[PDB]
């Protein structure tokens, strides 16, 4: 019997959409920073669950260990960043990843046309969009204590979708799946992945594990 599923389609805030287009349709050197950005956010989410749980231990019922996994997959050209942080609720997703204006956006987009490195992206608080340096399509699966597991997704172009996730239950945390663009498969190489972790994500304060298929 046929399953039904609710999809909600949202427009990105105008300047996000401008920023997203700028990321996708300009050449940038040094695109490797995208991974530093996503580890940072897991690091943030990880600090959050750690602190929130000192207030309330039961918040770790969804899992005690707080870590980041990196999962490259050469068959489907996805690199997946997994954390056991606080996760995002449906409203966390909609507000935080595209809906609500960010105050840095205009300044950063002026900083790029003046010729700053896309490295600067973190300090303007629009670092998540660096995913678009290397990915044609991003999926975010997220599970917060206070909420059901949701999937956000966007091929840029002005829009993203949210829906309840029907895939594997995660427990608590965030899964960012980068569907990588063809010319960017280097971020599937465990050599390359190790290189950039050690270069840029040195003193994130949670263990990081790379899983290599073979
Ligand atoms: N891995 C993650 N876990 C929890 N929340 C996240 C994650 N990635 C992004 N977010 C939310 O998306 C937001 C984007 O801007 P900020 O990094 O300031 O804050 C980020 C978080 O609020």
């Amino acid at each position: 019997p046929m399953e039904e599923e609710e999809v909600e389609t949202f427009a990105f805030q105008a300047e996000i959409a401008q920023l997203m287009s700028l990321i996708i349709n300009t050449f940038y050197s040094n695109k490797e920073i995208f991974l530093r950005e996503l580890i940072s956010n897991s690091s943030d989410a990880l600090d959050k669950i750690r602190y929130e749980s000192l207030t309330d231990p039961s918040k770790l019922d969804s899992g005690k260990e707080l870590h980041i996994n990196l999962i490259p997959n050469k068959q489907d050209r996805t690199l997946t960043i997994v954390d056991t942080g606080i996760g995002m609720t449906k409203a966390d997703l909609i507000n935080n990843l595209g809906t609500i204006a960010k105050s840095g956006t205009k300044a950063f987009m002026e900083a790029l046309q003046a010729g700053a490195d896309i490295s600067m992206i973190g300090q303007f608080g629009v670092g998540f969009y660096s995913a678009y340096l290397v990915a044609e399509k991003v999926t975010v699966i997220t599970k917060h204590n206070d909420d059901e597991q949701y999937a956000w997704e966007s091929s840029a172009g002005g829009s993203f979708t949210v829906r309840t996730d029907t895939g594997e239950p995660m427990g608590r945390g965030t899964k960012v799946i980068l569907h990588l663009k063809e010319d960017q498969t280097e971020y599937l190489e465990e050599r390359r992945i190790k290189e950039i972790v050690k270069k840029h994500s040195q003193f994130i304060g949670y263990p990081i594990t790379l899983f290599v298929e073979k």
